[PDB]
């Protein structure tokens, strides 16, 4: 088919881990027969059957992963809603309304998947029709909006929006006296995945958001992996884990975090979660957290079992913040790529906010 997006052929920028030890070009080398315009789930799966062949899949409008058929139970949702994105694929949204609902985009490296670009699309977090119960933890949801797993590498997520959308957590019902949690994580990066760049994106209205490194006992696979760069993104109304990391090495700069410690639905807990053997280099970020005083500035970064965290030039509610006394050891690893941390001002924060997410490419 014809290429509608004049930015569809672009590869990841020189900045970011997705451009280290190889380039992330997605399906830029696709032949005309492998350039698609999909308008529904059937056409989407058809396009994806090209497998590891270079392909460009242009998304028009809303793609209902359920195909208009509600999931009857866990098994049904598991069998139909987890859409795998193969190697050398560029999924790019057309216009301002390219969207996915009722499902998860899975970048699974088991088959060797690598070199994937997901861009300019909105993904509404899926609703688990059959949460599982765990004594002492309550109800738990299984499905995320996007998952990068099993060694998948060289992935560029750009101008993507992930949000609970039309079903927010205040709408949860109660079952057996406990909140019937139907939302899982937003974006997961785990099991040896590596070389990822997340740019100009928006995560809006969600609880358990971005977990990088899913288990403390999975070091054999995650040690020295999970390098992720995040810049010019907006994390709005997100409860926790803007980036909670285990084993991975995170570079987060010029991102905008907006929340409220007293939000009625997505109460701000913290932004950076420093887990087992995890490391975060935070630079020139903007934290605007209502009901969070300067004296409690360390709340933006929470220690779990990790200890590596450094911040350079970030701000809290408009003023420079010092987080050097929050109890962490400095991030000493070198950043291999050249990058430019712009001084964070309210003007820059607004610019980033105005350009973040799908429909803004």
């Amino acid at each position: 088919a014809e290429l509608v997006s004049d930015k569809a052929l672009e590869s990841a920028p020189t900045v970011g881990w997705a451009s280290q030890n190889g380039f992330t070009t997605g399906g830029a080398a696709a032949t005309s027969d492998n350039i698609y315009i999909v308008t529904n789930i059937s056409e989407f799966t058809s396009a994806l059957s090209a497998g590891a062949e270079a392909k460009i899949i242009q998304i028009k409008g809303t793609i209902d992963i359920s195909g208009g058929t509600p999931y009857t139970d866990f098994a049904d949702q598991k069998a139909r809603s987890q859409i795998n994105i193969p190697a050398n694929t560029t999924v790019i949204g057309l216009g301002t309304d390219a969207k996915f609902i009722n499902g998860s985009l899975i970048i699974d490296g088991t088959d060797g998947t690598n070199n994937v670009i997901i861009r300019n699309v909105y993904i509404q977090t899926p609703i688990d029709v059959e949460p599982h119960y765990e004594k002492g933890d309550g109800w738990n949801a299984e499905w995320d909006a996007m998952n990068i797993t099993n060694g998948a590498h060289h992935v560029w997520i750009d101008h993507v929006t992930i949000s609970d959308g039309n079903f927010t957590d205040d709408m949860y019902t109660t079952k057996d006296g406990e909140t019937y949690v139907q939302h899982d994580g937003a974006l997961d990066i785990k099991r040896g995945s590596d070389y990822v760049t997340i740019s100009n994106s928006l995560i809006d209205q969600h609880d358990k958001t971005m977990l990088i490194g899913h288990s403390d006992s999975n070091g054999s696979q995650d040690k020295g992996k999970l390098h992720v760069t995040l810049f010019n993104n907006v994390f709005n109304r997100v409860t926790e884990r803007a980036p909670r990391v285990r084993y991975g090495s995170i570079h987060s700069f010029n991102n905008v975090f907006k929340g409220d410690a007293k939000d009625p639905v997505y109460r701000y807990q913290y932004s950076f979660g420093i887990g087992t053997s995890g490391s975060v280099l935070s630079e020139g970020n903007s934290f605007t957290i209502a009901n969070l005083s300067a004296s409690k500035a360390c709340k933006v970064v929470k220690k779990f079992n990790g200890s590596i965290f450094s911040d350079n030039g970030s701000v809290l509610n408009g003023s420079a913040v010092d987080l050097s006394g929050c109890g962490f050891s400095a991030y000493t690893s070198k950043i291999p790529y050249i990058y430019d941390v712009q001084p964070m001002t309210t003007e820059l924060a607004q610019s980033i906010t105005d350009n973040a997410g799908s429909g803004k490419l």
